[PDB]
């Protein structure tokens, strides 16, 4: 027993981190086969940060401008082209350590593991999730942009996110492994904002069915709930609606219970109206939105 | 920015789980060099487990009987021995992955990163402390025994923990690798419990510095104290004593932030007393205990 927010084990993709060097910039790389994927604004300098033109930039770089190491080694590159907000560098040696691996655009609500990386160097692995308004709540700081989220299931390495930048308000946000952004943001230093975020309840109501299976039932009540007035209340504190998707995904953990969904719903209708009156779940005095129904099935028995 | 509960990179760890069975028992071990390290219970029944005598169990067993799997790999065991409450089984084969390593044991406060693992497969990371009472609160189902606890300082792994039981309180119990218990637990089927736990006040401190640090100020205040007032309020709270070394390894916090630990004391002393007023501190509803000020320092700078 017990529940815990789990990163995947990071060494698969610890294989791949290499450091990238343009101009006095330097910055993580994802060296797999024989292409190394980093943030394209890797070759913006001082005043190409508002307005970059990057086929310009691009087509006036040798592939001698651009210095990749792996460890000790220096690595050649031999060519180079662009995939939306992705530079391509491709190289004279295949990486022996690279794994089995897939692309993959996530949606909101998702989790996956976050490999933080400065000057090509693993610091250290921790779970985000994919927020409603198109960021995540990390840690990075200064170098650990080309760091990468990735889910690993049956020995095969899903890649799903790489950082390009920190907003205002202290939250991150990237693009997938094709170099498409989640959300409206671009890689651009023009004022950009987030929009206001909401609690992912899908989530909330998988993490409940933890709390149960884990022997806590205290906050359960005699009540039942339509869909439909459920999202009336629960939009009134900033949660996200629940589809019938959502409904039928938590099927599974019903059953293992018996606790049916809209009687789940009642429970979460009614702690958001009293709070916890000084108890706790699962070791916290908050509801957590962070762990999938996926991860709950995963993690418990 | 950002603060997060991060382990550290699991690969050079993950190179060396095996998988160990003894009869009908299967569980994980540690292939480093030449030895394969596991829990000495791997030797018993059922009935065994109910009062075992270890000594002779043992004489009784001889290398054909364990069988030690890296992979797909059958290891040939060539020698065996006990030291404490864990067994030693000598291979053929030295192991080409074994990382620069060392045997460490913890105190009580500091944390350290599990690698969660199932028939010699590692399915997840996260930190844990050494609580007070000297459980750990993990995440483990049947087969985890053999998981193992670790730090990294510059390329060395310090190993300071191996999993051996769950506790009735749903907390976890362990060695160190040279198989001497954390706390008054023994390796048998009997009545044993938790004592009750304390809160570990220089880790809430570090706490503070960090949430200060990414712009939480909310809960500071004009004032200061003493450690004799303070000390009395927090033995009233189930609080750990806070010593001058405590106030001193605290020092590069206060210098960045300019708010001194007995004033930090003073704000800390308001929220025991009348609570958050509300609000949430990084994300949390709880005075957190699990980070130490080196975690804090080695994250936000
Ligand atoms: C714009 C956005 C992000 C960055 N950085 C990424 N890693 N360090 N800095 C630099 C400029
Ligand atoms: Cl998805
Ligand atoms: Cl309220």
């Amino acid at each position: 027993s017990g529940f815990r927010k789990m990163a995947f084990p990071s060494g698969k993709v610890e294989g791949c981190m290499v450091q990238v060097t343009c101009g006095t910039t330097t910055l993580n790389g994802l060296w797999l086969d024989d292409v190394v994927y980093c943030p394209r604004h890797v070759i913006c300098t001082s005043e190409d940060m508002l307005n970059p033109n990057y086929e310009d930039l691009l087509i006036r770089k040798s592939n001698h401008n651009f210095l990749v190491q792996a460890g000790n080694v220096q690595l050649r590159v031999i060519g180079h082209s662009m995939q939306n907000c992705v530079l391509k560098l491709k190289v004279d040696t295949a990486n022996p350590k690279t794994p089995k691996y897939k692309f993959v655009r996530i949606q909101p609500g998702q989790t996956f593991s976050v490999l933080a990386c400065y000057n090509g160097s693993p610091s250290g692995v921790y779970q985000c999730a994919m927020r409603p308004n198109f960021t995540i709540k990390g840690s990075f700081l200064n170098g650990s942009c080309g760091s990468v989220g990735f889910n690993i299931d049956y020995d095969c390495v899903s890649f799903c996110y790489m950082h390009h930048m920190e907003l205002p308000t202290g939250v991150h946000a990237g693009t997938d492994l094709e170099g498409n952004f989640y959300g409206p943001f671009v890689d651009r230093q023009t004022a950009q904002a987030a929009g206001t975020d909401t609690t992912i309840t899908v989530n909330v109501l998988a993490w409940l069915y933890a709390a149960v299976i884990n022997g806590d039932r205290w906050f359960l009540n005699r009540f039942t709930t339509t869909l439909n007035d459920f999202n009336l209340v629960a939009m009134k504190y900033n949660y996200e609606p629940l589809t019938q998707d959502h409904v039928d995904i938590l099927g599974p953990l019903s059953a293992q219970t018996g606790i049916a969904v809209l009687d789940m719903c009642a429970s979460l209708k009614e702690l958001l109206q009293n709070g916890m009156n000084g108890r706790t779940i699962l070791g916290s005095a908050l509801l957590e939105d962070e762990f999938t129904p996926f991860d709950v099935v995963r993690q418990c028995s």
